[PDB]
């Protein structure tokens, strides 16, 4: 499914609510939440996972009973065990979830997920990605009241979340899983359709070599143009020209990974209507 595709490379009566939206370090989109009434803590908005797993630190917190436990994968840089609970989770202005399943980190390696989430500072991630069709896991947004829970847009740029339908049209929505068959351009290349991944914590993102026509191993030359369109090819998605600083890792294999490019070129919608999908 989505999360074994997933990786950050690193290069080194209401209907709508927003809440603020911080970029840390240009690429990491971090807002703020609070956990069963305690103190506000920094999170990474992921579109390319979909939970809510916390930094072993809030084993200090009062989530009420373990109700569950396992081993996972975050991100392919990080193993970790967690503890799951059942507790709220608030974004201000009293937008509170009913109680709904929280992880918390018992151990990892190497190191901890704070230190892995060190770009952005977060001490916890907010898997946003629609999940269709694997009814244990969900966004935490689909426990937001009434519909508060169809979906989030994400603007970057603007510096804001907005929960709720959306309110913008056209642009991009990512629907039924972070993952979806788009049609990738390099330069004046042919279109390729290829499965591709809008994820907002993938920093400056991946290509595989096969899509490239790239050697793995290395970034992107500085000067390609990458253009991304609907899968049919009518309508761009986004494009942009990498750069010394801002060029995509080329893996071998595996999927092509956004990072933050088109996130920080437009807002984004995430809707979780039962239906992976991106369309403009
Ligand atoms: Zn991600």
């Amino acid at each position: 499914g989505s999360s074994h595709h997933h990786h950050h490379h690193s290069s080194g009566t209401l209907t709508n609510a927003t809440v603020p939206l911080q970029l840390v370090n240009t690429t990491e989109p971090v807002v703020f939440i609070s956990l069963n009434g305690g103190q506000m803590v920094p999170v990474l908005l992921d579109t390319g996972s979909t939970g809510l797993v916390m930094d072993s630190q809030f084993l200090t917190q009062n989530f009420g009973p373990v109700i569950g436990t396992g081993t996972a994968g975050y991100a392919g840089g990080l193993t970790y065990n967690y503890n799951t609970y059942s507790t709220t989770v608030d974004f201000g202005n009293g937008l509170l979830t009913l109680p709904t399943s929280v992880n918390v980190v018992t151990s990892s390696s190497p190191g901890t997920l704070g230190n892995f989430l060190s770009r952005s500072g977060a001490v916890g991630v907010l898997g946003i990605g629609p999940n269709n069709g694997f009814p244990g896991t969900s966004s935490i947004v689909t426990a937001m009241p009434g519909l508060l829970n169809n979906g989030v847009l994400i603007d970057e740029s603007a510096g804001i979340l907005q929960f709720g339908p959306n309110t913008l049209t056209g642009g991009i929505t990512i629907s039924g899983a972070p993952i979806s068959t788009v049609a990738v351009q390099i330069d004046n290349g042919p279109l390729q359709q290829a499965p591709v991944m809008f994820d907002s914590g993938g920093i400056n993102g991946t290509i595989p070599s096969a899509l490239a026509s790239l050697p793995s191993g290395g970034f992107v030359p500085a000067g390609t143009t990458i253009s991304v369109y609907t899968s049919d090819g009518q309508t761009l998605l986004y494009s942009y020209t990498t750069t010394a600083t801002n060029t995509p890792f080329v893996t071998s294999g595996g999927v092509m990974n956004t990072g933050h490019v088109p996130f920080a070129q437009q807002p984004i919608y995430v809707s979780y209507s039962p239906t992976i999908g991106t369309t403009t």
